[PDB]
């Protein structure tokens, strides 16, 4: 009863945190690491992200500078970010990487503001589903008489409460992202 309400409230803080992270690779003016973690390479065999392979030092809020653990895999990185939808133009002095990063245009503006929406809204049903869980566990407490109908009820209105909460703080980092992308 309780295990099934303080075990659902670390699974929503748990989605909500993984839902601030896929929002923040989210492509914006004002570039960031966190665009370049969901690029990866061939790293023999198995596949690898740019972000455990290449330290990502950010100089202007329009300019990432890239300088890659080893000097020879420089190349097929540059090649990862040609081919993202970033919709960046790669360059290296040899050893670095220079990656200016355009101006949005307003059609792609809107195109990733949907995309916010739609990690938000996957975000949101799942924080439902990990409620419904454990609501449906508490309705199975209170058939079995495993607890008092008082008890069950309370932990009900609370966990109810306790979901409201996360699906709000999702709209929250939705709208911001939303609103960072209009200016």
């Amino acid at each position: 009863i309780d295990e099934a309400l303080f075990d659902a409230e670390e699974k929503m803080e748990k989605a909500v945190a993984v839902a601030r992270d896929d929002l923040s690779t989210i492509r914006t003016g004002r570039a960031n690491p966190g665009m370049f973690s969901r690029i990866t390479i061939d790293y023999y065999g198995a596949a690898t992200p740019i972000t455990q392979l290449a330290s990502i030092n950010v100089p202007e809020a329009r300019l990432v500078v890239i300088k890659p653990y080893e000097a020879n895999q420089l190349r097929a990185i540059e090649t990862a970010i040609r081919n993202s939808d970033l919709g960046v133009n790669p360059t290296n002095d040899g050893a670095l990487i220079r990656v200016a990063v355009p101006q949005l245009t307003e059609e792609r503006r809107r195109e990733l503001v949907k995309q916010a929406k739609h990690k938000g809204e996957e975000a949101k049903v799942s924080v439902r589903n990990i409620r419904r869980k454990a609501m449906e566990e508490l309705h199975r407490i209170r058939k079995e008489g495993e607890a008092g109908e008082d008890e069950v009820g309370r932990a009900e209105k609370d966990l109810d409460k306790t979901t409201h909460q996360y699906v709000t703080q999702i709209d929250e980092l939705v709208k911001h992202k939303e609103g960072e992308l209009l200016e």
